[PDB]
C-alpha cells in the first residue's frame, strides 16, 4: 500500500516471480514484476466481491458479447484501485520508468470497435456502481490484428497477444464445461435427446474488473476451446486444432456480416457455455426452483451476435430441465434483453437455415417452433394481413431460406434498444414497425457512454487534475458535476490553465508522431483527428477531400494566410473490405505529396495513423483540436469516440447522426460546427434520385480535387490506381460524398476562423466539456439498471 | 528445523491465496498441489541465479545435453527431497490439515520421452547436477507428451497427454532468447559464398526448467524449445494455418528403437538442433569467448542420431555464417561432438532419403555431401584398392532410393563414441562400425548406463531407503558404491526378516492400487512377477505370455498339485502403428481373462497387464517387485535400465546374458541372478545353421500345447483366428527367436519357485543384488563421460 512495501514486492516479484535480478531483467520482467505487484492488491476483494454475491444474492446481470475491446489493464487498475501515484514514486524510486514499463503490455483487443470498447467501459461501470455483473465473451487466442503500412497499403499481422503471458487472467479448470456441435434429433419418449454430437470443451479465463475506489471487483468471464479427451495417431493429436480453433480469431469486421460456419461455431460456443455457466450457478445458489429465474437473471444481448442464447436457453429448460415449453418460453423472455447497435443492411445477421440445421440440429426446430407460436398470434389479430406474416417471420423464404436473428433477438426478449434517440426512433418505428405496433413498451433507448476513469483519468491526467482542483472529484464518479465548470466561463486564468493542458497534450503527442514518423510536426498547428474503423458509411473519403482542398488552396496563393493544421486520420480496415484497403492507400498517397511538397511547408500535415486501437486512442485524443464525427446522417447508430474527443477538450465537426445528436442538445448546437443533410434531407435526395456527377459539375474546388484523384496526381506511376473510389463516387456511393462535400468545406472553413481567436476557442471547449457529464457509461448502466435489468447498486 | 515449518505454513497460504486466488472454502484439491509447488519453487530461485551466475563468472566447460526426449516424470517430491525439504513441507502440509500424499498424484507426469533413451537423458540431467557439473539438457517443449494409454475390450487404445492444459509450475518462459529456425528455401551459390535463401521461418521459444542437484546447492537447467509462427489470400486462413509451424512441437513421435521417415519429425530434429546450437554459440560469443577456445568451452552430446543434423548445422554457423575456412571449422566440430550409440536394431536405424532433405534442408545436404567427399577421399588415399570400404563406410547409402546413413555422420563429425554396455559397446565397435574403429581405434569407448538413486531409491521407496540409512549411514546416496557395506548383514536374520518386511510393505500399498483398478483379487503372498518396458518383439513378452499359459495348463493338469503362487504384471504401450505388439498386447489380456476367472486356478495365478506404464508408476510397481523379467534376446538389448530399478529395489533378476544383465551379473555373482537361454554366440551359431520355429514346437509338448490354444481359439472363441498373424510370426518370421529360449525359460523360471518357497534364501540372494547395485548409479557414468569425453570436473 506504502511506498517502500510497493519497492520491496516489486523486488520480491522480480526474484521469485521472474527469477531475475537487476542485472539481468529484461524490460517485460520489470513490466510482469509489477503487474503482479499491482495484481496483488485486488484478490482480497475479488474474493469478498464473489462470496459477498453468493451470500446475499442480488440479482445478477450477464453482458454476452462476443467482443471486449479492453485494451491495457495496468494503468487502469492502478487508477481504479488508488495505486497510480505511489506505484509511480516506488518504480521511479527503484531507477525505473513506469512510463516504460508500462507499454510493454499487449492490448486486449478482443473487439473491432464501439461494440467491443461499449461492453468494456460497461463493466467498468458496472463494477464502479457496485452490480453484481458479469461479462462472457471468448478468449480469443488472436484479438483484432495488428495493422502495418507497407509501400502505402494496409498490411495485417497476427496479433498473438497471449505469447509472452497474461497476468490478468485466472484460469478456472473446475468450471470446464462441453459444448456440442453437429449430431441429431432424437424425439423419443423420456424427451428430446440430441446425439451423436462432436464435443468441443470451453474453458473459462476470469479477469478482475475492479470498480473506482469502491472494493468492488467483478469478472470478466472469456472462454477458450480445447480438445476433448477420450487413422493414424499423429494426425488425430494434430487435428486437435480443429476444435480449437473456435476460440483462435476474433473476426476483423466491423459492422458488416460474414457468414462463415466458423463464426456461426464462435456464437454458438460462447451462448452453449455461458447458459450452462449461469444455470449451473443459479442452481448452486439459494434457488419450479426455475420460476425465480429471471428474478436472479438478467441476460444482455449485445446485438445478435450471441442471438443463439434464445434457444439454447429454451432447449436447456425444456430437454435437460424437463420445463414444459409454454413456462420455458416464459422465463426466457423474462431474462433476455436485445440491444440493437446497428441499421446498416450489410450488418444484419441472416444465417442460411442449411447451415444452422447441419450444425445446430435441436437449435433449428426450437427457432421453428418459436416462429409457429410467433405466426399464429399475427395471424390471429391479422387474419387478411398476410404480408404482415412474411415480414415478421424469423425465416426469410427469398431464394435459399435464411433466419433472421434480429427477429429471433426481439420475440425472446422483454426489452429492445437503440444505442442512441434518433436510431433507437428509427429503430422502433421503421425497420421494427411491426413489432412495436404490437409490443410498444418492449422498445426503448439506452444512449452509449464511455468511462470517465479510462478516457479522462487515465489517458489525460493533467484535464483530469485541473478539472479536480476546481469542483473537486465528485465528478469521477458522478460526471454530470461538471456542469459546475460553467462557473468558470469568464476565468480568464482557468481558461489559459485549460489550454495549457491541452497544449501539453500536444507536445507529448508530437513526440510520438516525429518518433513514429517521418514528418516534422508544427505544435502550434491545429490537430485536426479522425480516427475510426476505415468505413465508406463514416466518411474518411469526405475527410480526405477537404484535405486535397485544403492543399490545393495553399499551392495556389502561397502567401495567403492559412491556419495550420495536422490532420490525422488512422483506423483499420477489414481485411476483405476493398474499398476500404482502398481509402487507406489514397490518404496515404495524399500525405506523401503534402507532407513533401516545400511550398506548403508546416501549413500542412497529413499521418495516418498506423494501429489505431485502445491505448492509442488514448494517446491521440488528449491531443486534439477538432474531432471529425461526418458519417453521412443516419448511418452512425451513436458513436462513441464522439464522446471521447468531448470529454477531452476538443470541439466537433459533423452531421446531426447517432449521440452528435444528443452531444449538440447538451452543449448547444452552437457549441459545435453541424453541418450537412440530416435524417430527412438525405431521404428526400433519395426519393429524388441521387446523382453525384452534379455536384461535381458545380463545384470547381470539388472537380479539381476530383480530376487529380482520377488522372494520376497522388499516384503517378499508377494513373489508374483509384479509378474503383471515382467509380463508385460517380455511381454507386450509398453515403452520399458529394452531397455534403460544400456544407462540409464551408462548416471547415469557420472552425479555422474560430481557432485563431483562442479566447472564443478555449470557452466553446470548456462548454463541451461541462456538457459532457450526459456521456459518462456510469448514466448508461444507470438507465440499464432500472429499465431493463430491475438491479440495484 | 525451527520456524521452517511455520514459513513453510505461511508461505503455503500466501501462494493459495495471492497465486490461486482461492480461500480454505473455495479451493480444489489441484490448487493445494499448484500452491504447495509455488511454495517448494521459491527455494530453488536462489541457488538457480546463483549457479547460472558462477558458470559465467569461472567459465568452466559446459556440456550440452541434446536430445529430442527427456522423460522427467512428476518434479514435486524430487525437488523438495533433492533441496532437503520433503520432511519440513511433510509437516506443513500435515498440520494445514491436508493430505500430502493426495497433493502430488496430483501432478502430471512430464513424459516427454518413449522409454529408456528419454528417462537416461532425465537420470543424466539429475546426477550432473549432483556432481555440481555445468550441465545443459536440450530438447523440444512437446505439447502433448507419450499418450495416455487405456485398455477398451483388451486393445490398447490411445489418449493425447495433455500435460499442459492445467499449467506447469516448473518452466520457466525465456522469451528474451526466442530464435528463428529455417526451412525448406535453396541454395544460391553466390560470390560471397554459398546463400540459403526462400526459407520458411518458424519461431524457437526456449523454456527453462530447474533441475537441482541433490543437496549441493547447485541448480542446473534444462531448456526445451516451443515452436511458434512467426509475426509476418484469406485472413481467417491465414491466421489459422499458424498452427503448421506450431505442428513441429506439437507431440513426440511415439516410437521407440524405430525409426519412422516422417517429414514433421525431421522437421522435430532440425528444430532443436538448430535452435540449440545458435542459443550454444550465443552464449560462448556473450562470455569471456574468436572460435579457437570452442571446443575447450563446449561439448555437446549426441544422445542417438536424432540430432545428427547438429554436426552439419554447426559447420553450416562456421562456414557460411562466420566464415571460417572449411578445414578450421570441421576441426573445430569433431572436437565439439560426441555420439552416443542407443542401439544396433536394424529396424531403429535413421537412414533419411535424399530427396525429403534436399527438400526441407538444401544447403544441410551439399554439407554432407562435402563431407562424405572429404571423407572418402581419406579412405582412397588409406587403401587404394578396397572399392567395397568405400562402399560401407560412405554416409550415402545408393540401393534403390538414396538415403543418408545419419550413424555415419555422427561418427566422422564426433571425437568420441559410446555404447551404454560392455556387450553392446563391443558389437558397436567390432561389428557394426568394424571398419570405422579399425581407422580410429581409440574413438570408440565404452558407458554402462545407470539411474538415478534419488528417484529410483529415495523417493520410490523410502521404506527400503531408511532401512539402508538405519544399517550403513546416509552416506550412500551420494555414493552408491557404499551399499557393498551392506554385504556385513549376510547373516544377519533379524535384517533379512526387516528387507522382507519392507519389500511386503511395497506390496500391501501396491495390491490396494490393483485391485481399485482392476475387477481382480490379489494374492498378496504371491510373488510378484513382473515385466515392465515398451511392448516390443525383442523384449519378447511373448516369451513371457508363453511361461503364463505353460503354467496355467499344469494347474488344470493337477488343481492339488504343490503351485508357488504368482501375481504375474506385465505392462507397457505398444507404438501407435506396431501392429505385432498391439496383438501380443491383446494376447496377454485374453490370456489374464482366462486365468483371473478360471475357478480352478483360483489364488495360485493372476495375470495383470498394468495399463499406462509410464515414471509415475514406475516408481510404484517397481518397489513391490519380487522377479524381474529382462528377457530379451540376447545382442538385442543394448543396456537396458528397468533391470538397474529393480535390482536396486530388492527384486531377483530372470534373464538372457544381454545389455547390462551381463554387467550386473559380473558385479552380484552370476549364480545371484536366473540367467538362462543363448548368448550372442549361440543365437549367431543358431542364425548360420537356420532358424526353425516348427522344430522346438514338435519336440516340446507343453510348448505345442500352448501354441495350439492361441492358435486355436482358447484364449479368443469369439475370434478363433485371431491370433493368426501371432503363429505365423513365430513360425516363419521370427527374428527373435522366441521358442529357441523357451524350454531353458522354462526350466529356470521352476529354480525361482523352488527359491521363493525358501525366505530367508531368497531373501539372501536379494540382499546380495542390494549391496553390489552400485555400479549402476547415473553418478558412476556421468563421472566416466565426465573424465573419457567431455573433459570436465565438478564445477
Ligand atoms: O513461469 C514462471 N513465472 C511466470 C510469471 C508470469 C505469470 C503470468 C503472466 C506473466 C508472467 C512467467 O514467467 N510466465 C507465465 C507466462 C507463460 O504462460 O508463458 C511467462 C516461473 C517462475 C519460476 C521459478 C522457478 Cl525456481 C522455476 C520455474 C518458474 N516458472
Ligand atoms: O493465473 C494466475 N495464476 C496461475 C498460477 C499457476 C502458475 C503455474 C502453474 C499452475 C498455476 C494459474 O492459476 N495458472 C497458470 C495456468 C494457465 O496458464 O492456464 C493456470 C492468476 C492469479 C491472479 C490474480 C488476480 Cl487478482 C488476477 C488474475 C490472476 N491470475
Ligand atoms: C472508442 C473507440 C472506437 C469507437 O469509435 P467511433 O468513432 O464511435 O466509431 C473505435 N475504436 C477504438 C480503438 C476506440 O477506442
Ligand atoms: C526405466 C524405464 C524404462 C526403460 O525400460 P527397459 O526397457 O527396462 O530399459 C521405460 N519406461 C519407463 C517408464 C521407465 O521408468
Ligand atoms: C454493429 C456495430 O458494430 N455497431 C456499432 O455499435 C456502437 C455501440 O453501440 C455504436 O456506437 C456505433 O455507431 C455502431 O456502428
Ligand atoms: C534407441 C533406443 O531407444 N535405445 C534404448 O536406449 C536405452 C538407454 O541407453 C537402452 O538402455 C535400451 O536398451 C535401448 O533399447
Ligand atoms: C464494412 N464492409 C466490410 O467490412 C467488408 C465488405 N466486404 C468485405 N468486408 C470484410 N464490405 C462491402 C463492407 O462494407
Ligand atoms: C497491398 N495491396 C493491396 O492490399 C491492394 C492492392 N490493390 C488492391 N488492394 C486491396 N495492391 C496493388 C497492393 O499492393
Ligand atoms: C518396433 N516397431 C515399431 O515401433 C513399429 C513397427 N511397425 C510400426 N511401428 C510403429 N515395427 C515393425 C517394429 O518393429
Amino acid at each position: 500500500e506504502n511506498v517502500a512495501e510497493l519497492k520491496k514486492s516489486f523486488n520480491r516479484h522480480l526474484h521469485f516471480t521472474l527469477v531475475k535480478d537487476r542485472n539481468v531483467a529484461t524490460t517485460r520482467d520489470y513490466y510482469f514484476a509489477l503487474a503482479h505487484t499491482v495484481r496483488d492488491h485486488l484478490v482480497g476483494r475479488w474474493i469478498r466481491t464473489q462470496q459477498h454475491y453468493y451470500d446475499k444474492c442480488p440479482k445478477r446481470v450477464y453482458y454476452l458479447s462476443l467482443e471486449f475491446y479492453m485494451g491495457r489493464t495496468l494503468q487502469n487498475t492502478m487508477i481504479n484501485l488508488g495505486l497510480q501515484n505511489a506505484c509511480d514514486e516506488a518504480i521511479y524510486q527503484l531507477g525505473l520508468d513506469i512510463e516504460e514499463l508500462e507499454e510493454i503490455e499487449e492490448d486486449a483487443g478482443l473487439g473491432n470497435g464501439g461494440l467491443g470498447r461499449l461492453a468494456a467501459c460497461f463493466l467498468d461501470s458496472m463494477a464502479t456502481l457496485g452490480l453484481a455483473a458479469y461479462g462472457y465473451g471468448i478468449r480469443y487466442e488472436y484479438g483484432i490484428f495488428n495493422q502495418k503500412i507497407r509501400d502505402g497499403w494496409q498490411v495485417e499481422e497476427a496479433d498473438d497477444w497471449l505469447r509472452y503471458g497474461n497476468p490478468w487472467e485466472k484460469s478456472r479448470p473446475e468450471f470446464m464445461l462441453p459444448v456440442h456441435f453437429y449430431g441429431k434429433v432424437e424425439h423419443t419418449n423420456t424427451g428430446t435427446k440430441w446425439i451423436d454430437t462432436q464435443v468441443v470443451l470451453a474453458l473459462p479465463y476470469d479477469t478482475p474488473v475492479p470498480g473506482y475506489m469502491n472494493n468492488t471487483v467483478n469478472t470478466m468471464r472469456l472462454w477458450s476451446a480445447r480438445a476433448p479427451n477420450d487413422g493414424d495417431y499423429i494426425q488425430a493429436v494434430l487435428d486437435r486444432n480443429l476444435a480449437e480453433n473456435i476460440s483462435r480469431v476474433l473476426y476483423p469486421n466491423d459492422n458488416f456480416f460474414e457468414g462463415k460456419e466458423l463464426r456461426l461455431k464462435q456464437e454458438y460456443f460462447v451462448v452453449a457455455a455461458t447458459l450452462q455457466d449461469i444455470i449451473r450457478r443459479f442452481k448452486a445458489s439459494k434457488f419450479t426452483v426455475f420460476d425465480a429465474f429471471p428474478d436472479q437473471v438478467a441476460i444482455q444481448l449485445n446485438d445478435t451476435h450471441p442471438a443463439l442464447a434464445i434457444p439454447e436457453l429454451m432447449r436447456i429448460f425444456v430437454d435437460i430441465e424437463k420445463l414444459p415449453w409454454s413456462k420455458a418460453w416464459e422465463l426466457t423472455q423474462k431474462t433476455f434483453a436485445y440491444t440493437n447497435h446497428t441499421v446498416l443492411p450489410e450488418a444484419l445477421e441472416r444465417w442460411p437455415v442449411d447451415l444452422v440445421e447441419k450444425l445446430l440440429p435441436r437449435h433449428l426446430e426450437i427457432i421453428y417452433e418459436i416462429n409457429q407460436k410467433h405466426l399464429d398470434r399475427i395471424v390471429a389479430l391479422f387474419p387478411k394481413d398476410v404480408d404482415r406474416l412474411r415480414r415478421m417471420s424469423l425465416i426469410e423464404e427469398e431464394g435459399s431460406k435464411r433466419i433472421n436473428m434480429a427477429h429471433l433477438c426481439i420475440v425472446g426478449s422483454h426489452a429492445v434498444n437503440g444505442v442512441a434517440k434518433i436510431h433507437s426512433d428509427i429503430v422502433k418505428t421503421k425497420v421494427f414497425k411491426d413489432f412495436s405496433e404490437l409490443e410498444p413498451d418492449k422498445f426503448q433507448n439506452k444512449t452509449n457512454g464511455i468511462t470517465p476513469r479510462r478516457w479522462l483519468l487515465l489517458c489525460n491526467p493533467g484535464l483530469a487534475e485541473l478539472i479536480a482542483e476546481k469542483i473537486g472529484e465528485d465528478y469521477v464518479k458522478d460526471l454530470s458535476q461538471l456542469t459546475k465548470l460553467h462557473s468558470f466561463l469568464g476565468d480568464d486564468v482557468f481558461l489559459r490553465e485549460l489550454a495549457k493542458v491541452k497544449q501539453e497534450n500536444k507536445l507529448k503527442f508530437s513526440q510520438f508522431l516525429e518518433t513514429e514518423y517521418k514528418v516534422k510536426i508544427n505544435p502550434s498547428s491545429m490537430f485536426d483527428v479522425q480516427v475510426k474503423r476505415i468505413h465508406e458509411y463514416k466518411r474518411q473519403l469526405l475527410n480526405c477531400l477537404h484535405v486535397i482542398t485544403m492543399y490545393n488552396r495553399i499551392k495556389k496563393d502561397p502567401k495567403k494566410l492559412f491556419v495550420p493544421r495536422t490532420v490525422i486520420i488512422g483506423g483499420k480496415a477489414a481485411p476483405g473490405y476493398h474499398m476500404a484497403k482502398m481509402i487507406i492507400k489514397l490518404i496515404t498517397s495524399v500525405a506523401d505529396v503534402v507532407n513533401n511538397d516545400p511550398m506548403v511547408g508546416s501549413k500542412l500535415k497529413v499521418i495516418f495513423l498506423e494501429n489505431y486501437r485502445v491505448s492509442l486512442a488514448e494517446k491521440v485524443i488528449p491531443a486534439t483540436d477538432l474531432s471529425e464525427q461526418i458519417s453521412t446522417a443516419g448511418t452512425e447508430a451513436s458513436g462513441t469516440g464522439n464522446m471521447k474527443f468531448m470529454l477531452n477538450g476538443a470541439l466537433t465537426i459533423g452531421t446531426m447522426d447517432g449521440a452528435n445528436v444528443e452531444m449538440a442538445e447538451e452543449a448547444g448546437e452552437e457549441n459545435l460546427f453541424i453541418f450537412g443533410m440530416r435524417i430527412d434531407d438525405v431521404a428526400a435526395l433519395d426519393k429524388k434520385g441521387y446523382e453525384a456527377k452534379e455536384y461535381y459539375e458545380a463545384l470547381p474546388e470539388l472537380k479539381l480535387v476530383i480530376d487529380q484523384i482520377d488522372n494520376g496526381f497522388f499516384s503517378p506511376k499508377q494513373p489508374d490506381l483509384f479509378k474503383d473510389i471515382i467509380n463508385m463516387l460517380f455511381y454507386h456511393d450509398r453515403f452520399k460524398v458529394f452531397a455534403d462535400y460544400e456544407a462540409y468545406v464551408k462548416c471547415q472553413d469557420k472552425v479555422s476562423q474560430l481557432y485563431m481567436n483562442p479566447k472564443a476557442w478555449n470557452t466553446m471547449v470548456l462548454k463541451n466539456i461541462a456538457a459532457s457529464g450526459k456521456f459518462s457509461s456510469d448514466r448508461t448502466i444507470k438507465e440499464y439498471a432500472q429499465n431493463i435489468w430491475n438491479v440495484e447498486p
